[PDB]
């Protein structure tokens, strides 16, 4: 199957597959039962941030989720990335609705990977940013339901007329692969920052947003919409 | 055809397209018949160092090559590239070789691309930086004769325990397409910088080495060994 | 006395010291007397964007003005700074009012300064942002009436209960010196971007804001009020 | 006193002041007996790396020093900054020698620093680079010994003719105040890498070099030579 790491941004609680009985953000490592997650208070209709990091040295992926306004969470877990993650893989983002349903829409995305050696010369990275996406992006790969709409947002999930939809799963990967780990390299390190917006006319909101590391070939696995995020096949 | 925009580094005069009678550099627009060139003397066996530039508002196109010690060779170019590119490119280095032979040894290389709004925020940007060439790049799209030797080195051309090979073509392309102009930019710019080694037994070398910026669906042209540099079908 | 390069947005024309009968950008080098101007017509209350860029091998300063929406004014001059400005400036920005006035309101601002070398590291370089402003910067020099508000944006002038005030200068300049040439430098480069906000009850405004580069001692000179934008003691 | 952070590199074990019995790395927080260390191999004549990062999320320093070959070495240890620090600080490099002694030269540096608010958009950030240092560099303040060579490198220990000199101790430290952390900020991080040559004609050699932040008035206290490598003024 695939390989996927991920924080996720989970605004369901499904606790027959082991989430906490809150919406919260979580570190996902090749299984949707995080290894480890907080209490993340979600506010419909907001804009938010989330910022991820791992060095190689610190061994130490972190993620913090944040509104305007002072309202933040932050979750950590402590792993060696080098021996889960292939050597080339695609970043991402992904997003589902369910039974409840949600906007799952990203407002601007930046990534940043390092491969360092012996001198304050990179021995390889890559740097993007968004903020805004194009109407037909040659530099994204969409899959599943994911869109860009005339106002230059990522739809990840089904939208109509200001509406979201239940049932819906959609992702976006950057084109090219990233070199995330090297052998003769002595740190590697990755940052990544989005921004997002969750709304829906329900109080019941579902299902969240993942940030995603991935083999570069990974496609949306069937049956992973809903609690599974686009991500896995199944719930073990 | 393609449509090129290049800047070659031109390490042998055929005065029949046009070249002058001694090695130089040149700014390419959709033939290879320079537009703008400058005398650029070849120090052969020493590691040089190319840096391009453009920005929408100025309109001009420059390249500047040097060596160590002093010596520097500068030439620029005035055009508007949004009417001679299209909005999507991909970005690569060409190089070749003929009856005379050279390496064309790029040992880094470094590029940026900025779409500009109205923030400090970039509505969209990339960049790159190699310092050292994995065995089997897979952010690369390597053609022809084009591979990374051992030593981490990027070999455009053909060299056999090194020795390089006459009649030799090969191009690199960085994987991801490039948006290189956008309907609502209000500027766009581009950086480019990279390292190279051109050394040969003989005094008499050829041909040389190519910064170029294409279609992103770019192959070398037959019939593009030699004086067109791998770049383009015929010397028109 | 100082030596100034600048940038000015001029949003009022003073016919007798050669501005054109409209509003303007323009490029001053030396003098409040602009090299070059182009027609801007500003927008009283609403947020702007200016990108200023150079480098030394194209000698061509460029800066463009926009306002979202799709207006946007563009003005650039040919000059080799070198030959102007010293090896070491300091980077700012300044304003004033006069009988007529205007916020000068900076809301963010960033700036690159690149000297680059043999290889796709630069021998130096410095990047700083600002998108909000400390209540007390230590890493800015507020000179004249120039302040940082509860909302985090930088003052040029004075405002009262958000009212513009009249015969007020302000700059902020920021800390660093900046190695804006070096004689091993093969190519040196800078880019600038700020964003502001000029607003006022009265349908006539004045006088303007201006980027610049200067002597790292620079003070606002004395008569440089009003049409002298704080950067100049006398309009030759 | 000052408030300083460091992580040392530590060519000479004084077991009296809690060195381990071998040439170690180690993490210092306001006091030269590190709060963690690392066996660390100096290589006498040849040039290391060391990379350096922190991140407010995850909280947690680390360091790693490399030579070119596979030789490596890395320590981290968890902390607050934020309850350490100061607001504003400055950075800097600082060494000695003593009774033995060693070339301190550093070859090259670089730093980010960004405090992250709502946006991809940094609220604050600040990024140098030197690959070479000026012979008279408006943007660094020498302290000591400090001085640059006609070579381009930083010296922080005297040199004379080639050979390193008994009983010195100098420290540079970059001319801006970093803003390291903000009572707004939802993240702070900082990197910092350093390339350095130390050797000595003798076997035995003392005593290091260190990375520090201090709070901006920092000085080289009375009395910090030797084994307390410029920074503090006594061992406790
Ligand atoms: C009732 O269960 C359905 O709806 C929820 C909420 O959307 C999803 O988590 C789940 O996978 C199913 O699709
Ligand atoms: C003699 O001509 C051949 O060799 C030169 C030098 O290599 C090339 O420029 C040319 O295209 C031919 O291949
Ligand atoms: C009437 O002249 C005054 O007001 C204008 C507009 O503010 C300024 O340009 C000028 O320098 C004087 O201060
Ligand atoms: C013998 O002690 C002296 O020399 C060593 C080695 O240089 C230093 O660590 C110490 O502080 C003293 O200066
Ligand atoms: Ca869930
Ligand atoms: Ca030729
Ligand atoms: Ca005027
Ligand atoms: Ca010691
Ligand atoms: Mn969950
Ligand atoms: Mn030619
Ligand atoms: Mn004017
Ligand atoms: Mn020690």
């Amino acid at each position: 199957a695939d390989t996927i790491v991920a924080v996720e941004l989970d605004t369901y609680p499904n606790t027959d597959i082991g989430d906490p009985s809150y919406q919260h953000i979580g570190i996902n490592i090749k299984s949707i039962r995080s290894k480890a997650t907080t209490r993340w208070d979600v506010q419909n209709g907001k804009v938010g941030t989330a910022h991820i990091s791992y060095n190689s040295v610190a061994k130490r992926l972190s993620a913090v989720v944040s509104y305007p306004g002072g309202s933040s969470a932050t979750v950590s877990y402590d792993v060696d990335l080098n021996n889960i993650l292939p050597e080339w893989v695609r970043v991402g983002l992904s997003a589902s609705t369910g039974l409840y349903k949600e906007t799952n829409t990203i407002l601007s995305w930046s990534f940043t990977s390092k491969l360092k050696s012996n001198s304050t010369a990179d021995a390889q990275s890559l740097h993007f940013t968004f903020n805004q996406f194009s109407q037909s992006p040659k530099d994204l790969i969409l899959q599943g339901d994911a869109s860009t709409d005339s106002d230059g947002n990522l739809q990840l999930t089904r939208v109509s007329n200001g509406s979201p939809q239940s049932d819906s799963v959609g992702r976006a990967l950057y084109y090219a692969p990233v070199h995330i780990w090297d052998k003769s390299a002595v740190v590697a390190s990755f940052d990544a920052t989005f921004t997002f917006l969750i709304k829906s006319p329900d109080r019941e909101i579902a299902d969240g947003i993942a940030f995603f590391i991935a083999n570069t070939d990974s496609s949306i696995p069937h049956g992973s919409g809903g609690r599974l995020l686009g991500l896995f096949p199944d719930a073990n």
